[PDB]
This record gives C-alpha cells, sequence and structure tokens, in this order.
C-alpha cells in the first residue's frame, strides 16, 4: 500500500500538451483511442515514462505510430503502464493506445460507467486513469479534443467539454460527435456524457459583459418535470457570484445532468456539470422539503468551481481544501442569501459540530490538509469540507467585506492561469490584511495553522466587572488536545465576534467587534460599560472550535430570549440541555453501576421551560429556530462530551428529558401543530415549481417536529391528527405521518399507503426508505430484512443502500443494540458493498467512527466487527486504508 506525502511533491519529468480522445461506445465494451501529444519537462532526468491505467484492456500501445512490444519495451500491472526510458524519446513526440473498457459492468462508479441508460464520466481524481493513459495528476494541464461515438437510438445526446464542432453519421445505426476544448485544463475536468437525455433551457445573459449564456438541465425522460427548480437555482447561482464576487460565466453554454447512481452529491467538470439525481430533481408533489435547498447548494456549489476553477487549479491533490473548503464556504453565503432564513446557517454549524467533530476527535482526526494518503478518495471528508469551508470563512470574519473581495481578487489575479497551493491563498488575504491594518509588517503566517494543525480547538472563559470603574473584561483560553498527528500543539488565530447584552433590557451595549486571539491566553478589556453584561460569544460561530462559555442557565436564558445573534442565542439553548443531559447521564449511570432500587433525577431547569415556552408562543419568532429549541442536540454533538458512552443509558437521558419538557409543554405544542396549519399547508404554488418558500418549510419543519414529540409523548388523540397529517399533498408531511406513527397500531397500515404514495418515483421511494429505515420501531430488524426481501435486493445504487441502512444506524437502542447484531449487519452490509463498490462500502463505516467513545462492551463488539471486515481476502484498498486508520492499527 504506497503512501503519498505532501512534501515529497516534485513537478513531472513530462508533459502532455495535448490529448485527442476517440470514444466508441458498443453494446458489451467500450473502445478508447487515445493521441497524447507529449515533451519532455525541464526536471526530467531520464526516468521511465510512466502512465496511470487502471483495469485497461490493451489493444495495442504506440510511440510516434510503431507499436510497443510488451515486456521489451514496456510493462502494465493494471494499474501503471512503465516504458522503459530508452524507448522514450528524447524530445516532443507522440503516444497512443486503444484499450478497451467496460461501463456496463463498472460498478464503482468512477471513471466511465452505465447509470440505468446513461453512460456517464467520473474523474475527480483517479478517475480519469480508468478511461485511458495518462499521467493522471492535477498539475498535467493539457488540451482535449474529444470524438464520441454510440448507437443513435440507445444514445442520441452525447456530451462533452468545449464546443462541439462536429456531428455525423456512422454505418450501423451510430453516429458521433467531436468536442474541442482548446483552454488547458487537468484531467479531473474531464467529462462525457451519453444517453437518451432529455432537457430544459433557457438564456441567461451576463451583467457586465452582456454575453448571452445557454443553460441546459439533462435528466431521463421519466423525470423531466423535475428539473425546474435546478434551473431556477442555476440561474440564482450565477446572478449571486456576479453581484456578490463581480464575477461572470466565461463559456457560451452550462450543461448540468442528474444520473440515478452516484456516489456523491457531484462534481464540476468544465463547463458540464454531473449529478446525483437527488440533489437535482425535484417536485412539490415528490420530493420532501429538504430536496429544495440541496439542490439549491449542490447546483450553486458546482456553479462557484467554474470561474476560479477556469483560472486557478490544484497543484497536487492535497490541496483539496483549497477548491473545496473555498468553495463549500461561497456555496454558504450563497444559500444563506438565498434562504434568508437564520436556519441555513445553524443547520451547517449543527452538521460541524456533530459530524465533524466527531472526525477530528477520532482516530480518522486530520488537518484540511492531510500530509499523507493512500486512497484519495478517502479523504472527501466532512474535514476538508465543511472545517475548509469555516476556515475560509474566518478570513471574511477577520477582514470584512470589502477586505476579503481585495483578498479574492488578489488570489484570482496572482494566480491566473497556475495551479495554487492553500499557502497561496493565504499569502493573497494577507495581503488584505497588511491594508485592512494599515501596516505592512501585519502577517497571517500563524493562519497557515488551521490548514496543518488537526483536533478542534477548545476556547473558555472566566469574566469580569468592575461596577465603579464601568469596566469589563473577557479572559479567553485556547487548547487543543495532542493527538496522533502533532505532538504539541500550537495556538491558532482565533476570530471571536463578540457583543455585550445588557441583561436589564436585552440591548446591545457595544458595537460589532471581533476579538482577534493569537495567543495562547488573553484578556480583554472593555471600558464605559455602564452596567455588568452577558457576553454574547463566537457571534455566527466565528470560529470552528469547542465554545465553554462558563455562563449560568440564568445567563443563558437571557441570552436565548434577548440576544441577537441566532447562533449564540442556538448555542446557548444548546449549552443548558449539554449541562442537563451530563448531570442526568451522570445520575442514570451511577444508578445502574451501583444496581440501585430507588434514586432520583435533577429536573430540567424550570425557567429554562419557561423560555421555550415564551419563544414557541412568539409569533414575531422564527419557526425554523423554534424547531431547534425544541430539540435535543445531536447525539453525535453529545457523545465528544462523555467518556465511554453507554448508548442505553443516553437514550434513557434523553427520553427522561423529553418527557420533562413535554410534561409542561405537550398543550402548547398541540395548539402550535393546529395553528401553523394554514400558512405550513397552504397549497397555493403548489403546481408552482419556481416557487419556493423558505419560511413555509420552516413551519411546516416545526410541525412535523411538533408532531413527533406529542406522538412519542402519547398525547390524547394524537393518532387522529397522525391519520390526517397522511392525506397531505406534501411528502414532507405524509412520510412524518409514517414515522411518527411507529408508537401505533397504524403503523404497517400507513407503512402500505406511503409506499404506494412513493413507488413509482425512484427518488421519493427512497426517501420512503429512509422513513422506514429511521422508524422507532422496536421490530426495526424484521423491518429492514423486509425492505432487503421486498424492495432493496442486490440494487448496487449507493442511493439505495445508502437509504435502507444509515438512517438505522442513528437508531440509539437498536442499532446499538448488546448483543452487537446492528453492528455485526452493517459490516456484512460493508463487506458486501466493497466488493463492487469501495467508495460507497467507506461511507456506511460511518457508524463505526465513533467506535473507541463507548462503553467497553460495545468498543468490543465494534472492533470485532472492524477487524472482521479487515481479515476478508478481497477487501478494497480504500476499505482497508480506512479502517486500519480508524482501528490505529
Ligand atoms: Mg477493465
Ligand atoms: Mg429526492
Ligand atoms: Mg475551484
Ligand atoms: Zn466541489
Amino acid at each position: 500500500p504506497k503512501i503519498h506525502y505532501r512534501k515529497d511533491y516534485k513537478p513531472s519529468g513530462f508533459i502532455i500538451n495535448q490529448v485527442t480522445l476517440n470514444i466508441n461506445i458498443h453494446d458489451q465494451e467500450t473502445i478508447v483511442r487515445s493521441v497524447l501529444d507529449m515533451d519532455i519537462s525541464k526536471h526530467n532526468v531520464g526516468e521511465d515514462l510512466v502512465f496511470d491505467g487502471v483495469g485497461l484492456k490493451i489493444n495495442e500501445i504506440s510511440i510516434n505510430n510503431k507499436k510497443l512490444v510488451e515486456g521489451e519495451e514496456y510493462t502494465y500491472d493494471n494499474e501503471f503502464l512503465t516504458i522503459f526510458s530508452k524507448f522514450v524519446p528524447k524530445s516532443k513526440f507522440a503516444f497512443s493506445s486503444e484499450v478497451i473498457i467496460h461501463p456496463e459492468t463498472n460498478y464503482a462508479l468512477t471513471g466511465l460507467y452505465k447509470s440505468k441508460n446513461i453512460i456517464v464520466s467520473q474523474c475527480a481524481a483517479t478517475g480519469f486513469r480508468r478511461i485511458t493513459f495518462f499521467i493522471d495528476r492535477p498539475d498535467m494541464m493539457a488540451k482535449y479534443d474529444v470524438t464520441v461515438t454510440a448507437d443513435k437510438e440507445k444514445y442520441p445526446v452525447l456530451l462533452s467539454n468545449g464546443d462541439k464542432v462536429n456531428e455525423f453519421e456512422i454505418p450501423g445505426g451510430r453516429h458521433g460527435a467531436r468536442f474541442n476544448d482548446p483552454p488547458l485544463k487537468p484531467c479531473y475536468l474531464f467529462a462525457v456524457v451519453a444517453g437518451d437525455l432529455k432537457h430544459l433551457s433557457a438564456t441567461y445573459i451576463t451583467k457586465y459583459t452582456k454575453k448571452k449564456v445557454e443553460l441546459y438541465v439533462f435528466s431521463e425522460e421519466k423525470y423531466v418535470s423535475k428539473l425546474q427548480w435546478a434551473l431556477e437555482c442555476l440561474k440564482k447561482s450565477m446572478a449571486f457570484d456576479e453581484d456578490y464576487f463581480g464575477l461572470e460565466y466565461d463559456l457560451s453554454r452550462l450543461n448540468l445532468v442528474a444520473v440515478s447512481d452516484f456516489n456523491v452529491g457531484a462534481m464540476e467538470n468544465k463547463g458540464l456539470n454531473i449529478f446525483n439525481a437527488n440533489s437535482l430533481l425535484a417536485s412539490k408533489k415528490n420530493s420532501i422539503d429538504f430536496s429544495y435547498a440541496r439542490i439549491l447548494t449542490v447546483v450553486g456549489h458546482e456553479y462557484f468551481h467554474q470561474y476560479t476553477g477556469n483560472r486557478v487549479t490544484l497543484r497536487d491533490w492535497f490541496q483539496l481544501t483549497l477548491k473545496e473548503g473555498l468553495t463549500v464556504h461561497r456555496e454558504n453565503l450563497f444559500s444563506e442569501e438565498m434562504t434568508k432564513t437564520v436556519t441555513t446557517r445553524l443547520s451547517h454549524v449543527d452538521l460541524l459540530r456533530s459530524v465533524q467533530f466527531l472526525e477530528d476527535s477520532s482516530p480518522l482526526s486530520h488537518p484540511i490538509r492531510p500530509e499523507s494518503y493512500v486512497s484519495m478518495e478517502n479523504f472527501y471528508t466532512t474535514t476538508v469540507y465543511d472545517k475548509g469551508s469555516e476556515v475560509m470563512r474566518m478570513y471574511l470574519t477577520i477582514l470584512g467585506e470589502e477586505y476579503y473581495k481585495k483578498g479574492f481578487d488578489i488570489y484570482i489575479k496572482k494566480n491566473d492561469g497556475n495551479t495554487a497551493t492553500c499557502e497561496d491563498f493565504n499569502y493573497a488575504m494577507e495581503q488584505a490584511y497588511k491594508m485592512k491594518k494599515a501596516d505592512n509588517s501585519a502577517n497571517l503566517n500563524q493562519y497557515l495553522l488551521w490548514f496543518s494543525q488537526s483536533g478542534t480547538p477548545h476556547v473558555s472563559f472566566k469574566y469580569n466587572y468592575d461596577a465603579e470603574k464601568k469596566q469589563y473584561s473577557i479572559h479567553v483560553n485556547q487548547y487543543t488536545k495532542p493527538d496522533e498527528n502533532q505532538k504539541e500543539k500550537k495556538p491558532l488565530f482565533i476570530p471571536i465576534s463578540v457583543g455585550l447584552i445588557n441583561p436589564e433590557n436585552g440591548k446591545e451595549m457595544i458595537s460589532q467587534t471581533t476579538l482577534e486571539l493569537t495567543k495562547e491566553s488573553d484578556t480583554f478589556v472593555f471600558n464605559n460599560i455602564a452596567v455588568k453584561p452577558i457576553p454574547s460569544l463566537f457571534r455566527g460561530f466565528s470560529a470552528p472550535v469547542y465554545i465553554e462559555d462558563q455562563l449560568t442557565d440564568e445567563e443563558r436564558i437571557l441570552l436565548l430570549k434577548y440576544d441577537s445573534d441566532a447562533f449564540v442565542r442556538y448555542n446557548s439553548c444548546t449549552n443548558i440541555y449539554m449541562k442537563q443531559i451530563l448531570m442526568n447521564y451522570n445520575e442514570f449511570l451511577k444508578a445502574k453501576n451501583e444496581k440501585l432500587e430507588s434514586f432520583q433525577l435533577t429536573p430540567v431547569n424550570a425557567q429554562f421551560i419557561d423560555a421555550i415556552k415564551y419563544l414557541l408562543e412568539d409569533p414575531h419568532a422564527d419557526a425554523g429556530f423554534k424547531s431547534y429549541i425544541v430539540s435535543l442536540p445531536q447525539d453525535r454533538y453529545i457523545i465528544n462530551f462523555v467518556s465511554n458512552l453507554d448508548t442505553d443509558v443516553l437514550a434513557d437521558t434523553k427520553e427522561y428529558i423529553y418527557k420533562q419538557i413535554g410534561d409542561k409543554l405537550n398543550d402548547v405544542y398541540y395548539k402550535m401543530f393546529k395553528s401553523l396549519e394554514a400558512k405550513a399547508d397552504d397549497l397555493t404554488y403548489f403546481n408552482d415549481e419556481s416557487h419556493v418558500d423558505f419560511d413555509q418549510m420552516n413551519m411546516r419543519t416545526l410541525r412535523n417536529t411538533l408532531l413527533s414529540l406529542l406522538s412519542k409523548a402519547q398525547y390524547p388523540n394524537i393518532l387522529n391528527e397522525i391519520i390526517e397529517h397522511s392525506k397531505s399533498p406534501y411528502p414532507s408531511n405524509w412520510l412524518t405521518s409514517l414515522s411518527v406513527s411507529a408508537y401505533f397500531d397504524k403503523y404497517f397500515e400507513l407503512y402500505d399507503k406511503t409506499y404506494k404514495l412513493s413507488k413509482d418515483d425512484e427518488l421519493l421511494l427512497q426517501e420512503w426508505l429512509k422513513t422506514v429505515s429511521r422508524s422507532d420501531r422496536k421490530d426495526i430488524y424484521e423491518i429492514l430484512k423486509k425492505l432487503e426481501n421486498e424492495v432493496l435486493k442486490d440494487s448496487k445504487n449507493p442511493n439505495d443502500i445508502r437509504a435502507v441502512y444509515l438512517p438505522f444506524t442513528n437508531n440509539l437502542r437498536r442499532f446499538h443494540d448488546i448483543s452487537g447484531k446492528g453492528y455485526k449487519l452493517i459490516a456484512e452490509v460493508i463487506t458486501k458493498t466493497d466488493k463492487f463498490n469501495p467508495m460507497v462500502a467507506t461511507q456506511l463505516c460511518e457508524p463505526f467512527k465513533l467506535w473507541n467513545k463507548l462503553d467497553t462492551k460495545r468498543q468490543e463488539l465494534m472492533l470485532n466487527e472492524m477487524n472482521t471486515m479487515l481479515q476478508e481476502p478481497q477487501i478494497s484498498n480504500n476499505l482497508k486504508e480506512y479502517l486500519l486508520r480508524l482501528t490505529n492499527k
């Protein structure tokens, strides 16, 4: 297993100037002919010419139109094509090859593969080498001339990068299309699509140069009517990058294509973006509400790659966070602007502090720029993407809007036409930092630690107020736990957006202020503070850290009620919950360990429950925010604060706290569920697929959250509401009616009802699968068996497999069953999946990421299943590397 090291980067001894591709698709094989116009680079030292080439069947290879002989002049081991340097010319030359590949049986969904009735490529690192021979690394820039031929009846629509310069007929009912793409690009931005695609189209006119841009969104014929929202989202994306960043689309056409089989969300190939169907297709009748924000962010994301990707490429894959973190950051700015709901930012923080914090405190912990990798595909992680995005976002927080845009422009201009690194972006931002500080000696050298240092920093506070001096002090401390990546952790540049709330009236006491913590500790003093304030810390979640506010619950309640920052209100609520959770957990644990016949639990803070009631009953308050405050923190957020987590005890803890709050608020919950109906379920624009109301969807989120709370609490006659809810036109609603019906005898009745509603839409059925999979049922294991036998079967569709199993793994009581039954089940699925799709198999390992955080028994059970998976003879390199790092072996 070869390990690639970041510090070992060296430019190739070769150059690939021109790529000329002929891709001939047939019924049971695809023939690929390729001519590479190559040269010797200045870094060449007479080494062998080595191409990446995975799973290629060689018909012939040549240098300068002369066939190479195997064994004497070259060797190929199904992974690397080695051509002995004596047969490699010392000047310009042409390498040519003809290989056979088989997209029909490419179930790994990387390289060229068949998804239902569409042939599509997926090259983003390591993929292009599965189509033909290449020096498959992002610093190898080349020009592309691509011809695609296929059966005209099966594949009338042919797409690739650049301009379609020729279309022609071929004997045998075949046809061809030539695409020439003159600008240099890396091979991971290459793409080809073939199929019976239908489209929606539109024309977009750019802001400044007035260039008309053709916009096409593609899908199979059956779901072509589900393309409208994506088209609108694409329009929004282009406008935003124009309005915010001043950037126009460079080409005359942009294609979006949905395919049913896809490992991730999407890919951003130049002028041709390719999407997981679940992230491009939606309709009001056939999609849950979540799809609309999903399509918005993903379409936006892949579009924001276009301008930067056109000018600035990654030097190497260790720089992945530079393009992914930055693009997710741009995607998030976009989404917040488009949704105009505080829950957009809250949802990204919620994901980071659950999933990414878990990752960063696990043995899989890595910095956003890793020092090494075995399988590049294994580092498309929430750390690289989402912590990466937060690191990118901190630049904006530090610099402010005006100087951030200045820094961004410097980045593009300085690095236009070349490859770049994380250091290049930091340098550009440093120039803006100098300008802002009016100080040419200012620098962001320390900031680089955000790229190199793994682990989540802990930030804690102490306060002092001098009533006579009107003087307020915030003492801050930062600390990152040592891990297997760095022995000694260094202090980071931590930007702390703060406000000061007057507890007497809820007013702001100081202007916008961002504290710059650059040391292990510092004391920030504020003069002319007329009264002892309550600090509002890390507004907007201004740094990706553990926040320890050291406030009382009284102070936290006041922030929750009166603070202006949505995140700090949300965090204060979170902190109140966590204090309660840790307290009741330990009480439950102690009772269990000592086998007590009787014991006490500390009740939920009465004033806290009062505050929740207050917010819930406020008409001017946000429905989405309301849904957060009545929900306990994510289990994966909680587990970061508990050693040897007994999942049963946590389940008991959560149940007690929900019951405590419900005993007081259930009538308020029921009242709101009824009063919210009219606005939440309004059908006025149900058949207008361009009309998306994010506030309204949040009202539905609130209703469905309340309905779940009332169902679990067995509220009197709530089953009546549940049944009527099942009749709603909105899938978010009637799928909710299924999962909340779990506590009733009507479950399998609604099981069958909602299945029939879902079965005729591929994506909708997958949402139904998720709902069933997540259903709080005691017979969930039998139910999963039913799904396998009756619905899933031997599907190799990642959307199908993930939908059936992943939500189940969040079942705190059932997945973590003490017999290890759940661990065994998922391991079997992982091993089964790894046979045809290593990446998705690695995805299905996610439950095990917390293995060393559980109680000793469950650690043992999980560890056994992982070692069992590790012992599989046919285990992939992806899965092997992942499990080896996770098990610290
Ligand atoms: Mg092959
Ligand atoms: Mg969907
Ligand atoms: Mg980019
Ligand atoms: Zn991306």
